[PDB]
């Protein structure tokens, strides 16, 4: 009659945004309803709280109405049989669609397409008879994306909306002895999606834990936890809040006990009703718990100290009704005269925004991922996460809570799509769906420590329902301060100024949101609150470009107190190709149109989690250890503020351009925020040429629950001596000839040959016996390929004219085409010297003039002068250097710079001055949108197969030509070229990276000096 599709689809409740739930269960902490206490403390699993997870069956239908009345009864014949938790996206069912801000559907608000995906799961299951005849059985969705109806046994149970908190249901009345059968139809479109215009791939499925769990009709139904602490927090109250449903009776009694290991440390006992609130009296159904710890160990993520609380339901003779139990971690959060305080120390969060992806399982995430994530974290010196932009999954929070991680729990609501963005948060006809995404997450997540910040959502504007539950938070739960960036990051539904791209010192004064510099928004008159980046540095391929530039900030100003770097990992998909072959995946990649191709790629890490080179950068700024060194005593500065240095030594070496000459390692016993002054035995200062660098490193001996042994946790470099060449070069045994062609300047000198044409201007090919070595003449370049930070937003169809790349393009850097000037030759005793000068132009107007000289001498050596002028209304060029193709291909590269890793400019600081060798492998950076990749910056030796050049250059170095990498859209659509292509620079721009949709590179890493010098030289070896 009533349970049909007909009559409950009829009533259309995703088209309603007043409709969130029906006979949906209120919002609590997790719970497993222990019938044994010590099953609790141990939070061991419980008999109670039974997985529906595994295999479940599934057909999709394009609309709800298309689904027949006959699959509430038995199972569709054309249903599949799928794992669950799963996203129906990752099994083939229809495409994932990469959408940044526009919506995936039609803005007509509160109305869906009828073109709704629907998802049609089916489970047959059994329940225990002892489940029947006492309590109430209720089913557990953690996430159900986007919406959903619920029946067991063909009679309608409820619906739920909000796709990233649990939805829960009385079963009671529906569950049979023996087998039951659940059909959950989930649709891919609500009104709930118009808040959920988060920039991540659009899903949709049962993508969390499906669960029953038992609980008696008496029953815990909440419980809050809270800590209060004394001026010096050598002692602290634990309160406790429990509430209770079913029937009231004088026996009954609730029991807190709190324990660290096997030391009970403290418990008390109460019957219910709680001290007057009003005239009405008090809650009868509620009792307040207060349990004194002196000297308690508190909780940081540097030492994650968790107490467990059990929270035990029993009668007066003793009877356990039920128990409920949580991990405690003493602290306390509360922003003073505008720092934000943990345990009354001002924190600096090394944070970064967090998306719950996985290129295989979509937005279906595990246990070993999260842990590998949280290990990769605290291994490159992050402190906190921020849940962008939605709660987690429940795990999630329990691990952070162990690890030690801050967390910022955000709330599932973004209308980024929204013209304006203030059109659904200013409407209070949306106030009940925002309220609810908002109080339901804090009702879930109040007890983790680890949650030390409320955000309400994210970029959703600011209307008055964002001041409304702001308000709410505050009145609810003190324990945290509410942040929200929405509306210029700084209104009066956030304590903390939280901009999102906001740059250091550069302001950018769009109207009304205003993104100004982050020193001077601190000094805005009336600003008080502390200022912690929501979102800063867009990670999107190579970039990271001025990081080091923010942390200085944070170091220098108090009231700059960190942010999170935006992002954790790519959001990449893993497609297969012609035999089966893995590649990433990104926006378009699945037929979905409109889309936003690669911005769905921002992370640090690889979706495999392989970690791109800004992440070490990363790492070595936001390194808790800063060190500062005078001749010989270095200035060890810790910026922990709860440990100290107790599983720490820093090791020390001194090398002369890569050589070792003194090794070293004295331990740390360093306080914190404290200082130590180690000083350094007598260094060797030898009179030899080249540049003495000291090197220290502090390495943590034992293993943590998060690294392993020997781990390095922070590193800095010093140059302490250089002493200049001073010695006249080795006398010649030769004079090289010069033969004047009519075409071509050629040189000889025993094995080696040089060819300049006279016509092109360049050397165009070089021999050592009878071996080519060239496949290219050796040319200038004033282009690279371009970074995803130098296109931005561009697109064939809209296309950014104040993009880097289309300023480039407009001014023919790519088109420039060489006009050659002057060639000569001139024999000198010493050497032979052609000197040439070239000129590029596009349509008239010369862009372009690179006068060069090169010298080969009886040297075996080839000295390259270049002398480049660069117009002062051409746009700066991303590169002034040299490139070529050579014919060997060796299996190593061996430099004099900094490495290891890729680095560039703007950043280089975690890079090391050394002599490094990696395979060739190492010298391309993969990054799944192909671009200039692989430079190393600051070296003047680069040793490749016979070849070897010096000066003072930045070089790149792989099979992919640079017109390969611009001209591809995918890393495995690319293809070894015949040889090794290599660019030599003396100059490169900088990558930039502070936002990706505006050009991000500082002046003082754009080449526009005008005139540019740098000296190669050639050799052989
Ligand atoms: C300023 C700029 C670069 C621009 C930039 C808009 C812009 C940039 C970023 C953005 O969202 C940002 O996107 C990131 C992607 O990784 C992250 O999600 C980040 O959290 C988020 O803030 C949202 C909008 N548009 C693209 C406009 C598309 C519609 C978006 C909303 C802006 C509007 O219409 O008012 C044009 C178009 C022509 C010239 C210049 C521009
Ligand atoms: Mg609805
Ligand atoms: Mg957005
Ligand atoms: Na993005």
């Amino acid at each position: 009659i009533t349970d049909s599709l007909a009559v409950v689809l009829q009533r259309r409740d995703w088209e309603n945004p007043g409709v969130t739930q029906l006979n949906r269960l209120a919002a609590h902490p997790p719970f497993a309803s222990w019938r044994n206490s010590e099953e609790a403390r141990t939070d061991r699993p419980s008999q109670q709280l039974r997985s529906l997870n595994g295999e479940w069956r599934f057909a999709w239908f394009p609309a709800p109405e298309a689904v027949p009345e006959s699959w509430l009864e038995c199972d569709l014949p054309e249903a599949d049989t799928v794992v669950v938790p799963s996203n129906w996206q990752m099994h083939g069912y229809d495409a994932p669609i990469y959408t940044n801000v526009t919506y995936p559907i039609t803005v007509n608000p509160p109305f869906v397409p009828t073109e709704n995906p629907t998802g049609c799961y089916s489970l047959t299951f059994n329940v225990d008879e002892s489940w029947l005849q006492e309590g109430q059985t209720r089913i557990i969705f953690d996430g159900v994306n986007s919406a959903f109806h619920l029946w067991c046994n063909g009679r309608w149970v409820g619906y739920g909306q909000d796709s990233r908190l649990p939805s829960e249901f009385d079963l009671s009345a529906f569950l049979r002895a023996g087998e039951n059968r659940l059909a959950v139809m989930v649709l891919r479109w609500s009104d709930g999606s118009y808040l959920e215009d988060q920039d991540m791939w659009r899903m949709s499925g049962i993508f969390r834990d499906v669960s029953l769990l038992h609980k008696p009709t008496t029953q815990i139904s909440d419980f809050h936890v809270a800590t209060r602490f004394n001026d010096d927090f050598s002692r602290a109250v634990l309160e406790a809040e429990v509430q209770m449903c079913g029937e009231l009776r004088d026996y009954l009694r609730v029991t807190v006990s709190l324990w660290q290991g096997e030391t009970q440390v403290a418990s008390g006992t109460a019957p219910f009703g709680g001290e007057i609130i009003d005239e009405r009296g008090g809650y009868a159904d509620r009792v307040t718990l207060r349990l004194n710890v002196e000297n308690p160990k508190l909780w940081s993520a540097e030492i994650p100290n968790l107490y467990r609380a059990v929270v035990e339901l029993h009668t007066a003779d003793g009877t356990l009704i039920e128990a409920e139990a949580c991990d405690v971690g003493f602290r306390e959060v509360r922003i003073e005269n505008g720092l934000l305080l943990l345990n009354g120390k001002p924190l600096l969060i090394r944070g970064v925004n967090r998306h719950e992806h996985h290129p295989l399982h979509g937005q279906v995430m595990d246990e070993q991922t999260m842990v590998q994530d949280i290990l990769l974290m605290k291994q490159n010196n992050f402190n906190a996460v921020r849940c962008s932009h939605y709660p987690n999954h429940p795990l999630w929070y329990t691990l952070c809570d162990r690890y030690g991680l801050y967390v910022v729990d955000e709330a599932n609501i973004e209308t980024h799509g929204m013209v304006p963005m203030n059109r659904l948060t200013d409407d209070p006809r949306w106030l009940p769906a925002m309220s609810e995404r908002v109080t339901r997450m804090v009702q879930r997540d109040r007890n983790h420590p680890s949650v030390i910040i409320w955000s309400l959502g994210n970029e959703s504007g600011h209307g008055a329902n964002h001041d409304a539950l702001y308000r709410w938070i505050k009145s609810v739960d003190p324990s945290r301060p509410v942040q929200y960036e929405g509306g210029g990051a700084d209104t009066t539904a956030t304590d903390i100024i939280c901009p999102m791209y906001a740059r250091v010192d550069e302001d950018q004064p769009f109207p009304a949101v205003p993104k100004w510099s982050i020193k001077k928004w601190l000094s805005l008159p009336g600003e008080t609150r502390p200022l912690i980046l929501c979102q800063y540095a867009h990670a999107m391929g190579n970039s990271l470009g001025g990081f080091a530039k923010y942390w200085q900030a944070f170091r220098q100003y108090p009231r700059l107190q960190g942010g999170f770097v935006w992002d954790w990992v790519d959001q990449s998909l893993i497609k297969y190709d012609e035999n089966g072959n893995p590649w990433s995946a990104y926006g378009g990649d699945f037929g979905d149109t409109p889309n936003d191709r690669q911005f769905c790629m921002n992370g640090l890490v690889f979706a495999d989690r392989t970690p791109h080179p800004a992440l070490t950068e990363a790492k070595h700024q936001q390194q808790f250890f800063q060190f500062r060194l005078s001749g010989q005593t270095i200035e060890v500065t810790s910026e922990y503020l709860f440990r100290h240095s107790d599983n720490e030594l820093l090791h020390w070496m001194v090398a002369l351009d890569g050589k070792p000459l003194a090794s070293g390692e004295v331990p740390l016993d360093v306080a914190p925020q404290g200082k130590q002054l180690i000083e350094l035995p007598e260094l060797p200062q030898p009179e030899s040429a080249g540049q003495l660098w000291l090197t220290v490193r502090v390495v943590q001996p034992n293993a943590t629950a998060w690294s392993e042994a020997g781990h390095i946790s922070a590193w800095q470099q010093w140059r302490l001596a250089e002493n200049l060449s001073v010695t006249l070069p080795a006398a010649s045994h030769a004079i090289p000839h010069l033969t004047t062609s009519e075409m071509d300047f050629c040189i000889e000198l025993g094995n080696k040959r040089w060819q300049f044409n006279r016509q092109s201007g360049f050397l165009s090919q070089m021999w050592i016996g009878d071996k080519k070595q060239l496949l290219t003449p050796l040319r200038d370049q004033f282009t690279r390929a371009p970074l995803d930070n130098d296109i931005g937003v561009s697109e064939a169809t809209r296309i950014d004219p104040n993009a880097w790349v289309e300023r480039w393009k407009a001014a023919g850097h790519y088109q420039a085409e060489a006009a050659l000037l002057q060639c000569t030759a001139d024999t000198l005793a010493d050497a032979v010297l052609i000197t040439t000068a070239h000129a590029w132009q596009h349509q008239g107007k010369t862009l372009f003039i690179s006068r060069k000289t090169y010298r080969i001498d009886g040297s075996g050596q080839m000295a390259i002068t270049v002398d480049v002028e660069v117009a002062s209304d051409t746009p700066h060029p991303a590169r002034i250097g040299l490139n070529c193709q050579l014919a060997q291909v060796a299996e190593r590269v061996n430099w004099l710079g900094l490495g290891p890793q890729e680095n560039y400019p703007d950043r280089l600081t975690a890079a090391c001055f050394d002599r490094w060798d990696l395979p060739l492998s190492d010298m391309y950076t993969p990054y799944v949108f192909p671009s200039e990749n692989g430079l190393r910056c600051g070296t003047r030796e680069l040793n490749y197969g016979p070849h070897q050049w010096r000066g003072d250059f930045q070089f790149n170095i792989s099979r992919y030509s640079q017109q390969q990498l611009m001209e591809t859209s995918h890393r495995h659509l690319l293809h070894a070229e015949e040889g090794t292509w290599l660019n030599i620079d003396g100059f490169h721009m900088g990558i930039g990276g502070d936002d990706s949709w505006s050009p991000s590179v500082s002046a003082e890493f754009q080449l526009s000096a005008g005139r540019y010098h740098y000296q190669l030289v050639w050799c052989q070896k």
